[PDB]
């Protein structure tokens, strides 16, 4: 039954026992009889109609990138937004959660928490502890299915073999390392990077912020910057993604030839609940085939229409109006145009000029099976695995034309706009920056399937839980002196981004500008005279600690809208070198400057990079093209710095021994697990 | 404990005891104390030093194809062979058990049962019984662990989608449909013949009867035909498979280009117990690519010595010994030179001039991880795969040309090898001949992991059933008419073969001959006047019914052998048409003709096709070009048959309804399940 | 269904399974074509 | 037509076949002789020699009167690698190209 | 040699022996106890300076066939990084072993490798597959080093 709603604390509640053990759901109040209580009589009436048709199986998984799949996601989700009160909402929500496919119910009833006004001060758990098989490897899964099978009987050797304890009778934990028995390339030296549960629960919740379905005036999200945000995600994602392979010594990443091949193949080692894992594909695909010709087309139709109106500067939409390219603030008009959100005339419905869901084809094994229940998603089918194909990456890169076309196109910025007179930075200093691999625990007790009497109590009678290595970096500050001759508000913009290039070669500001990363950015208030800004890394805007566990009702009274629009503590810097990786960080202070609303940004608290602070482009001053002549003012400064990286694994265990013979515990380990190291024995 | 031995029905269960539950494994006979108690003391000391450094662990996967795992295999094999007596035998295998990987474990005692001469009159449990990782989908495995875990808690709704079922609260029953989801190219079309467990099972009997690194004088196969009943167990599985494609109207199979592409992918659909699957394959791979164009070119290195040679008449050995290759009787030898086996000096030691375990580089993934224990397999690395791979169907087609070339530089058979003077068939009639789907339950409990309290019992409190759908036939006569001058013991041999090609040309004899299979052979006593010969499907040579459970102790006296080289009766017949597919049944009956000795092969139990009944080349009348005047006999007749299809699910279902509106319970079920269709409700 | 007259109008009691076609790249659409194998 | 493949699905067979025959001859060229399926030895050393490569290359080397088959070289492959296909050869219907006949080949 | 490869992987033996490179080779006398062997990298064999200008007529009396088989000491090793590249030193003793003379090479100063040392081939102990049950006997030794 829907769990009664009395104040936030029990919202809360009501929305972990919906999202709990979805794979095994487990009403008095009739749907069909209650269509008053919403606000949209249409939309009850489609979903009741194609309930009534049917539905995806909940045996079934549900694929984001599927048209009728998102049909009916899309009418799940109308079905909910339009409940007149909460009440409603949940009792919609618990007839639903026992009804309909599990994924789908999930993906909807997360859109609406996201976009309903009165779920504000709401904390759901994070992705990966409703569905773990989209975020753990088939192995660990595998492993947890074989604990539970035999209620914790391996016996001592597999144990020891898999890294599996049992903690006080009551925790399963099994170690999780990546290992090389999946390698297909060097890209995957950047696994732990791109593989991150944080990153892609990131991508998960930007695309949750801003859905591309949603493109009507009546939603509140169409007041704020969406199409800018997006794309500026993008853009620094991939720029950290550059930050990161430099770390390793390797060149930033080309954009991918559709008329040529796919060198860079993925093993994607997700395993779904169906039973099926994602397939597997070879190195050296050729990527346009005979099987998906007419969505290459497609996909054209597309590239054709943005550039070419980039070129003219102006677009002709179906529904008959006329987009201007011409002004820098069209910039917002161009990426809901791109990445979705775009507005046409009231009385317009249908597909528009720009279709979507097409990039996935050009990376799949097949559209026999696409637009049924029973199709198998692939990695980029998914917005909660798409950054672990390097594909997706390519692809990214290819469409990242688009906006430095348009830039590229605006005038330069001038001297005056760069410049605040009056206020010059002296100097910028920082600690030692370290990064270094640690323990992270993932509850993933939601992948296991429960009995009679543990559907009673409504919990597994053990936890399982999954010790994963992750990236993390030690606290550090940054301290800016600035010298001001009036007192006056500032924003203030602190980028880290490259030094040298893979061949050694000491990078111009012009080719390092896309690769620079806007680590922070804040208001401040200077005064007359010296000004010490002290910033430490613990308040850096919008970057969130790790994830806690949803069960211990997650042991701030803000973490509710900091999660998420949050990024990980964890991936903040890039990995270093045992010897110091150069980078380069970036401090510019400028005045405040200055239909969207700001206030629907502030009020929902999505407060993404400087959106609430001020009204400059994102990615300013590195968005266009610079001319050195109008560049360096006095309100700039430049620091090299040094980024180094440390191993734990020893720096604890220290005896006096060599271990220059001594083997892994398993051979397809790396040098980043020390610790699994065992002198070579006999038996 | 290893269980003591009385008799042979204790032996038995003594060997079903060592192959039960092997997943969990679970002393005072010491092994290093014990090295009197074999044969060789060489081998005894080899496997010590090498299990003393270590060896495959039992958390990863045995491959057959890998060097490192198939000589660690070979040691276990060598210590396990040479026990004195049966006693030492079952000790040394109990202590096996429990120290080393289960596969291994498994592969070496099979193939010392298969080649131990007091292991005579033993039946041993079906491999996929054993190991139905190798042979069962994974998603069914999947839905047993999740029945598994939750002890059959599953709500009616995914029951009934999944068509689980629980029968006496005893045994657990999932539906085994194939579909089409893991679709890849129209191959996949005679999913049901290629993937069929008995054909996987036959070639790895096949192999373990005459294994290539059994190459040594002291084994009696060394005596027996191996190498041309290989080759001829090779060539009538393409030849079946060739009518199997006729009869989905399909052109027979080109050979592989390693200079090109392969075409055909595959989805392996299996689950290791390692938590990992079979990579996919996507259609148009190239084959030759700079991570294997070393083994590319070790591949060559084969070719080049054994074509040439066939066309030179003789092959030099590094062994120091030159092998003709100008008779007809030198086929065997060119065999073993080809598929191992090949006896070289006794002083000789090290790898011969033919390197093995090759082909399977140009369809892998990579070569990155070869020679380790991490190393994740492809369909082609397993005999209990290989045939479910059209890329090996491609290899054996590109292989067989060595044969051809062979037999091609022979003499055509003459007319009075073809004769039988005095010897004359009148006519050859047959029953009705049908086909039809039927379903299989495959025991699988094996797969799932058991408690402490299961462990105790040595048995798991539920039962877990894969009800599979296979083809089967139903039972026909053969009715031959002889005419006889004198009384004569005779050979009769009955082939099965193509009536038309795809493009509906009346096949000719000379491109007819490579695709006949031989389906019949027998001796017979002919006597003066006229014979009436009967032959019923039921006692067709080497013709097996379907394997019994082993748990029910297989509930004949002659079993024991019977299935190790039997073939089944289900693919007896190619799949008809519901019209009457096109087919010629051949008959030919000639005299008893005539270092290999046919008492070993007598004594072991190893009479395939009619070795244990002539000398005549395996393959005879077809294995050689065919001069059309010294052909057409008296003695031999052809005679058109028609094989059709029947439908038994709606044949049972009779009712007075139309089903012209309904739809399947799944979409992607095919017409060989009407039994699924549902008629559209209204929810 | 598809029906084949060739043969529905030669009706006589023989079997065929050794007749050989008068051209060698006619179909199984030109039964009619059928001749015994002959010796000149 | 123009810019034809000449090595394809349809010919690979004949393809390797036709190899057998260019490995058998140009060793033997390095080698200095050559071993024939009938049992004999051809010497490749002298200039004399030069007529006896010729009836191994392009036919009318006499092997052992006792023998009979096909020797180590095979003939009639090259036309292969510029038919339009193989499916009709060997028959009394296949339709020659002009690498076919003797009388068309230098066209 | 190496210590790991270009995916960070712990490398074996097998997968090593091809990328051993044999930067010294010597004779030495053992004595009953405990010896202490030095060897500086000046006096590594076959290992030569840069060569002098000939300008200034060559400004040793040996260098003339030392500078004919002489690899450079400026590529002794190779470049490591700021924070220590990881490699890996292998150390091997064996006995004295044993158409072709050794005086010829002696004569002519010809002397590559242990050519004149002694009658084991080239790349001994690496240049065959290797058997890790007959290997890693207690005269050979391995050693992680830092770059
Ligand atoms: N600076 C971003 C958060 C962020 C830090 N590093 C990133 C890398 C990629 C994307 C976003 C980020 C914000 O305030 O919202
Ligand atoms: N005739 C074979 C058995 C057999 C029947 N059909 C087959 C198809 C393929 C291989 C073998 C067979 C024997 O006697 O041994
Ligand atoms: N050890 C070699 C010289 C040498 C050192 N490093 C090398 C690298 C490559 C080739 C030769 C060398 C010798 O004694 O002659
Ligand atoms: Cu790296
Ligand atoms: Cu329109
Ligand atoms: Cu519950
Ligand atoms: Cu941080
Ligand atoms: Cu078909
Ligand atoms: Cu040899
Ligand atoms: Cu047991
Ligand atoms: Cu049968
Ligand atoms: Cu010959
Ligand atoms: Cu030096
Ligand atoms: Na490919
Ligand atoms: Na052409």
């Amino acid at each position: 039954e829907p769990m009664k709603n009395m104040d936030m604390k029990s919202k809360e509640m009501c929305i972990l026992k919906l999202m709990n053990h979805i794979l095994q759901p487990t009403k008095a109040w009739v749907l069909e009889e209650n269509e008053d209580k919403y606000m949209k009589m249409e939309a009850v009436k489609e979903f009741i109609n194609t309930y009534k048709m049917g539905m995806l199986p909940r045996g079934e998984v549900f694929v984001h990138m599927d048209h009728k799949h998102v049909e009916e996601a899309v009418k799940v989700f109308k079905l909910l937004y339009f409940a007149n009160d909460f009440d409603v909402f949940l009792k919609t929500a618990c007839w639903l959660r026992e009804r309909i496919n599990g994924g789908m119910f999930v993906y909807a009833l997360t859109a609406a928490i996201f976009h309903r006004s009165d779920c504000s001060g709401i904390k759901i758990p994070a992705p990966y502890e409703i569905y773990p098989y989209l975020f753990v490897d088939s192995n660990i899964l595998h492993k947890a299915f074989m604990m539970k099978m035999s209620k914790a009987a391996m016996d001592p050797v597999m144990k020891n073999y898999y890294g599996i304890k049992v903690k006080d009778n009551s925790m399963v934990i099994i170690d999780w390392r990546k290992g090389l028995r999946h390698t297909m390339s060097e890209f995957d030296r950047t696994s732990y990077f791109t593989e991150d549960i944080d990153l892609n629960t990131y991508l998960y919740y930007m695309h949750m912020s801003y859905p591309y379905w949603m493109n009507e005036d009546m939603y509140r999200v169409n007041k704020e910057r969406r199409g800018e945000a997006m794309w500026y995600g993008y853009q620094q994602l991939q720029a950290r993604l550059r930050l990161e392979r430099l770390s390793h010594h390797m060149c930033d990443l080309k954009p991918l030839d559709l008329d040529g091949t796919l060198d860079e193949g993925y093993w994607p080692k997700i395993l779904l609940h169906t039973g099926d894992e994602m397939p597997v594909r070879y190195n050296k695909m050729k990527l346009t085939n005979e099987n998906n010709i007419k969505y290459r087309l497609l996909l054209e139709d597309n590239k054709r229409l943005i550039r070419d109106g980039i070129k003219k500067g102006h677009m002709a939409m179906h529904d008959g109006t006329t987009v201007s390219l011409k002004k820098p603030d069209d910039i917002e008009n161009l990426c809901r145009i791109v990445l979705g959100g775009f507005v046409s005339k009231d009385d317009h419905k249908g597909k528009s000029s720009i279709w979507r869901n097409l990039a996935k084809t050009m990376l799949s094994y097949g559209t026999y099976n696409m637009g049924k229940y029973t199709y198998i998603p692939t990695a980029a089918d998914m917005y909660s695995t798409a950054l672990r194909d390097p594909g997706m990456w390519k692809m990214l890169k290819l469409i990242s034309e688009y906006f430095i076309m348009f830039k590229e196109m605006l005038p330069k910025y001038t001297r005056e706009e760069l410049d605040f007179p009056g206020v010059k930075i002296e100097q910028v200093t920082t600690d030692k920056l370290v990064t270094f691999m640690d323990e992270y625990d993932v509850d993933i007790t939601n992948a296991v399937y429960l009995d009679h009497d543990e559907m009673q109590k409504h919990r597994s009678d053990m936890m399982y839980v999954a010790r994963m290595h992750r990236l993390n970096h030690q606290p550090f500050k940054i301290t800016i002196d600035v010298a001001s001759d009036k007192a006056v508000e500032c924003v203030v913009r602190v980028f880290l981004g490259p030094k040298l290039d893979c061949m050694g070669r000491f990078t111009s500001v012009n080719d390092k500008r896309n690769d620079m990363v806007e680590i922070d950015s804040f208001l401040y208030k200077l005064e007359t005279g010296k000004n010490t800004i002290v910033r430490d890394s613990l308040e850096m805007n919008n970057v969130i600690k790790e994830r806690p566990w949803s069960r211990n009702n997650w042991a701030q009274d803000n973490w509710w809208y900091k999660s998420r629009i949050g990024f990980p503590h964890r991936l903040l810097l890039p990995m270093g070198s045992h010897g110091g990786m150069p980078y380069q960080m970036f401090v510019i202070v400028t005045p405040v400057r200055a239909s969207i609303d700001m206030n629907t940004a502030k009020e929902r608290k999505a407060c993404r990079w400087t959106v609430c602070m001020d009204t400059m482009p994102l990615g300013f001053p590195f968005d266009r093209p610079i001319d050195e002549t109008n560049f360096y003012t006095k309100n700039m400064k430049f620091h090299d710095v040094m980024v180094y990286t440390k191993d734990l694994a020893m720096s604890n265990m220290v005896k006096d021994v060599d271990m220059s013979e001594m083997v892994m515990k398993r051979d397809d380990l790396t040098y980043l697990d020390k610790d699994m190291l065992v002198k070579r024995s006999y038996k």
